[PDB]
């Protein structure tokens, strides 16, 4: 299922709160690591030049990048700053065809109690589970348990540092690495259910930023 990837922008309208937590984190802040002379200690040890302009390099954008090498996303020749720095789709999906539920759904469900299943965003193409995303990025790198990992390969692993080693049951969990959750009045409902939802709505922050 590959519907255009769009950018931030939408989702962040309708999603004030989380987008506001998200540009804190450091998939957020993605693009600013391939710049020159920064994060230098961390690029000298994966053997990566400190002082080099790795911004429009094809080894490195593609993962500190929306979509790219794919329908609608980042592209070097024409870069986009909705889509620079791991954004909304990177983890939720391209959702060209999948916001237009959220808005119609929206309104249902506060003109009339109307609930919506997600299996009809799932099939628009809308991610409930994330893990493959995550590891495109995360575990592209010989030895590692995603299969089908190629060059441009992630340079840091658990062979450069430890801190590294990628555990998506754990780090799904960390709200500073994907972004604080908030209170969902319900409007979607069922499968494909996230495994953590209940339990992230269980303890999330209460609702806030209009819709
Ligand atoms: C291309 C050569 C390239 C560069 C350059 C680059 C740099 C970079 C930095 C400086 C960081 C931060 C490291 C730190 O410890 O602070 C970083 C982090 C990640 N990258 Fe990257 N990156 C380049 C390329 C790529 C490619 C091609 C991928 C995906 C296959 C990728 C992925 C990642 C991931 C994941 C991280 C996070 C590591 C973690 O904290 O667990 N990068 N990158
Ligand atoms: C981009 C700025 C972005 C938006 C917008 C966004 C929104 C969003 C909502 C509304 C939810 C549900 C309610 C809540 O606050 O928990 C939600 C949930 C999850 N997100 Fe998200 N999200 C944006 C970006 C990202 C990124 C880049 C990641 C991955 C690093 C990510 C991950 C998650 C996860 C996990 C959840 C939980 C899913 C669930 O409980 O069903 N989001 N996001
Ligand atoms: C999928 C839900 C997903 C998870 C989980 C995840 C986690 C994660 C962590 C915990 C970090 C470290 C943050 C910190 O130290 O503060 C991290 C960092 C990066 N990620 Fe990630 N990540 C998930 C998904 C993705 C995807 C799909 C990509 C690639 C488009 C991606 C990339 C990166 C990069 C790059 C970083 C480093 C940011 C920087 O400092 O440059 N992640 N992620
Ligand atoms: C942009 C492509 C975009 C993303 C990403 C996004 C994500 C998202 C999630 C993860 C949820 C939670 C679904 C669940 O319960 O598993 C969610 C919910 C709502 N959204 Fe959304 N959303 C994106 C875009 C938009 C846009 C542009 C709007 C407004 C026109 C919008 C609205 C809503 C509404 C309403 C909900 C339900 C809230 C509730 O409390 O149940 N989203 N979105």
């Amino acid at each position: 299922a590959d519907a255009p990837f769009e950018g931030r922008k939408k989702c962040s309208s309708c999603h004030k709160a989380q987008a506001q937590s998200w540009k804190d984190t450091a998939h957020a802040k993605a693009m600013e690591s391939l710049k020159p002379n920064v994060k230098k200690e961390a690029k000298q040890k994966a053997k990566l030049d400190p002082a080099k302009d790795y911004t429009q390099d094809k080894d490195c954008v593609g993962c500190h990048v929306d979509g790219f090498g794919q329908k609608g996303g980042y592209t070097i020749e024409s870069p986009k700053p909705m889509l620079t720095g791991v954004g909304c789709e990177s983890c939720h999906g391209p959702g060209r065809n999948f916001r237009g539920d959220h808005r119609k759904s929206g309104q249902a469900f506060e003109k009339s109690g109307k609930k919506t299943p997600r299996k009809d965003l799932a099939k628009k193409g809308q991610d409930f589970h994330f893990e493959e995303r995550c590891s495109a990025c995360h575990l592209n790198y010989e030895g590692s348990p995603w299969k089908g990992a190629k060059a441009p390969y992630t340079p840091f692993t658990p062979e450069v540092d430890a801190k590294y080693t990628f555990k998506f049951d754990e780090m799904v969990k960390e709200v500073k690495a994907m972004h604080e959750h908030y209170k969902l009045e319900g409007v979607f409902e069922g499968e494909p259910k996230f495994k953590f939802h209940d339990e992230f709505q269980a303890s999330a922050k209460p609702a806030k930023k209009g819709k």
